[PDB]
């Protein structure tokens, strides 16, 4: 291994060019991004072969300084004239390969912070602000991008991925656990409703690298959209089982989106300990946060 | 200082009886909680000259184990038939010093745990679910309830405060500092249009105790209709400063609630720092995190 | 109420005067501080009646900016001739009282950031680095300062208290818990041996606010034999609670240090869950960590 | 992909076997560990196309419960007759698969939970306590482990490697950063003497996979080992940049270990701003810290 970078680029940009225009699906209302405030923390690594002797050496000649990635970056997001990260990040790699000849190899990582909107009156009605909003701590978008200097010179895309990160759902009843290994290491109750609690970070690929950029909306996929199949599958299945569920959150992410490649998940159980099993005149029941250890599981699904 | 208690006392209550019916107010539609899922985390101390012994000569004869706190508290979750937050640390209160009669004095915190709702798809459209639910990390309710046992025997609540926490609101545009102090410590450039960024923690108490509980919801002032006062006052306002922004929430919500006795504010500003000025064809700067240093503003409206 | 102020003012000095001149104590080897390197994390918090109308009508004529606070602190760090957290704090408090006239009360606190010393080979031999230094995450030393100004002018402290903070400790057998109370709320078991984990944040005020600035040495309480005292006493006692253990703590430090008036002690119950009790051939044991509530007591010894 | 496992399982064992028997270094006193605590914490990961239904058709007929795989590893502990993590990790994992026919594949993490010794009076002297420990949030050492099945049902480590984790080293003088590519990009000032702030993991690989275990101590290389290495040439080097730096200590590492294949290094850039240059009588500057932004490098050294 060798490659240096930059991390926790924060860069804010005010009124990007909106997205809109892209194609809706069941489960999510989402149209479009209006980008009053377009929020993004962004990772940059590069590699190449004339990065030797900055280590063996001590020879700077050949370093971009870190603290110059940063510049570029936020730069680059005043003069970036798109409308998603993937884009965002693409229009990066090209430019710094461009600027960089000595460079063989971009990684970008690019996570949107996101901001909810908020009520303000305007002429005796509440409404949503054009100014103020809210940080939200919750779920965001993430977008990953390589791309090389071939031999001939030209610049290639290696790979690229979208995601959906910090999801976190809990769904009160509709879920069993039933039917595992019972042997000497097991403790764990059969439980026929649980109230499933799913971390889900899910990432997705492209057939067409074309289409993470946005330029023709009607091929992009958005993150927003992602989640809302995900509470709505979630909603809709009596899980027997988080692995089951992630398989088919997948199937039906790739049934909406058919220029997706594959979708992959990390999913964790944060599932909360029972402890009032039955309250007098009341469906209700008490729970509390359990020890620290959490399940997990990975899992791609293809087209 | 002698006390004693246990923190982190998360409980989680599915059915809690519906908050329905609050007196509505013009910034916010807040009207009530379906309490489909109710979570808390408490805050437990309590104290009395009879736990001396406990500390000076080890005697564990009336120490009720923090643990046993931990256990009164989700089990009273179970049983209690009321609507808020602060109600629930009432009935809390007054049943531990019911039930141990060498306790002069307890103190509760409680901090609602926040849940959103997400879209299922329902006979072809979609509609909040009633069975998933996304766990927020964004603001939330806060309560305080400190009750004392007299020397006649009867109890009586010695201070009740509500609040909301962890609201962070960023205005694009708007807002001002100038005019400021400038001398040979001073360094900061005015600034005619920042993009204004506040952290707010806000707490109001009532001039009568008996209303914070939620029993007449039409005098239960909700922490949701104070996030909405403050979004709304925040856009309508050319600010001046972090202190005249909060002076007006303040003002506002005493105007909208005539039956809170004060408003305490502790405000914070992480507005960031601008780097690109101007962008050619558009409105739209850039910005990135600043150095750790914020500042902080504490202040109480009152009635 | 009505202040504002600066938070995480973080400020890193190199070769401050060194502490040395202390006097002993036979839980402690500690003999002073080489402050090669002399972090400090400061908060302050300043007040006046003349800060109305900075709240009330946005008028910035009298608001030091935060970021000033912060070049303030920075720049007297430089200054500093002193050799202890608390005597800078003295020296910032009484700088920026004479430097504005209008602000009546200031609040400061300044948290150790603590490093640790590394060593290297040299000139044939290994020993203690004079230029590299390792970044501690544990326990530190604090301090705060209350200092106002009265009608004539002059200036009082009228609240000082300093510190140890995040010392967690482990104590592996040697400590009971039994004799609790036992009710319809109790499912804690006795135990007659467990390894009692606590965190200790423990703070001391002096009989004369002068004692701890260092001006004379011999009389200054360092964190570092607080610290030490505690851990002694930790292993000393059979422990039958953690108020047993924080008494008897709280009574060393006093017979140490008689100049001190008192000691506050904040100390939280983090102590394991066992799985394993009884291993073949070996006295060892396994255990786990607890579910998040923990326990906490508060508790002044007076000299 | 497709696997699942527990995260977080937390493991304390008291009385480990203790490791002794060590190989020394100039560089590092290191002799040993006592092992009286010793604390975990496992990462268990496994897989099978056996798995393929328990995520297809909720089928968990062939799934372990991942609370099962948590009292694995815990049960394990306590009966582990060795002395490092690297043979615990083994241990668990042939066990594992001895268990479990149908897994093909584990993966495992364990990341040690380190205590620091302190000193107690008793019997009229100072020592060093063989009861109380302190938590440290500093460095600790790492270890991973890959192991599969094969047709013939035989095992077989795939992949092992051993690190530490979280070292954060300040180096006051002594260090520049010159000569890297000034261009439109670069707003980096040239420093000839800047107080280096890096954080550092270090992994390495053994040449055989044997040595890792600690069953023939003298060929295990230790954590605290390493970690003497990083610090005493960090003292030593009159650096250049990190890439500089890290090139050196990891040279230094192969040469003291010459069973060691490499040696991989992730470094960050954490160094502090500068304020205050030129102090009256004195050599002590002050500092700050930075924006969130921090560079970043990771380089291999290969024997
Ligand atoms: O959904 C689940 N999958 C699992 O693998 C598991 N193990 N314990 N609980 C579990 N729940
Ligand atoms: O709103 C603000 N209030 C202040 O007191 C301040 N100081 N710097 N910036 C500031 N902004
Ligand atoms: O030392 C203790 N004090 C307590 O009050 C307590 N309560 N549960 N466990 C406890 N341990
Ligand atoms: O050591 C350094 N390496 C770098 O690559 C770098 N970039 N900015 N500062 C730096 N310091
Ligand atoms: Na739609
Ligand atoms: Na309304
Ligand atoms: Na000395
Ligand atoms: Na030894």
């Amino acid at each position: 291994v060798m490659y240096y970078g930059k991390g926790d680029v924060f860069a804010y940009r005010t009124y990007l060019k909106p997205l809109t225009g892209v194609r809706t699906i069941p489960e999510s209302p989402f149209s479009g991004r209006d980008h009053i405030l377009f929020g993004v923390n962004v990772k940059i690594s590069v590699g190449g072969t004339k990065l030797l002797t900055s280590f063996t050496k001590g020879d700077n000649s050949l370093v971009v300084a870190t603290d110059s990635m940063k510049n570029f970056i936020q730069k680059h997001l005043a003069s970036y004239t798109g409308t998603t990260i993937e884009g965002f990040l693409e229009y990066v790699a090209t430019s710094f390969l461009k600027k960089y000849s000595h460079i063989e190899k971009i990684s970008l990582i690019g996570e949107e912070i996101p901001f909810e909107t908020t009520f303000a009156v305007k002429n005796g009605n509440r409404a949503a602000s054009e100014l103020v909003f809210k940080k939200s701590r919750n779920e965001y978008a993430t977008a990953y991008l390589n791309m090389v200097r071939n031999e001939d010179n030209t610049l290639n895309i290696t790979e690229q991925q979208s995601g959906l990160a910090g999801l976190q759902l809990i769904k009160v009843s509709g879920n069993s656990f039933v039917g595992f290994i019972r042997d000497e290491y097991t403790t764990l109750p059969e439980d026929s409703n649980r109230p499933l609690f799913v971390y889900l970070n899910i990432k997705w690929k492209y057939k067409n690298t074309e289409d993470s950029f946005g330029t023709n909306p009607e091929n992009y996929v958005a993150a927003e959209q992602i989640r809302d199949i995900a509470t709505s599958v979630f909603h809709e299945t009596e899980t027997l089982s988080i692995q089951h569920l992630i398989y088919l959150i997948g199937r039906r992410i790739l049934e909406r989106f058919p220029q997706l490649q594959e979708v992959y998940f990390e999913s964790q159980n944060h599932t909360w300990d029972k402890i009032v099993e039955e309250i007098p005149e009341s469906e209700g029941k008490v729970y509390t946060e359990p020890r620290p250890p959490y399940g997990f599981q990975c899992f791609t699904v293809t087209q």
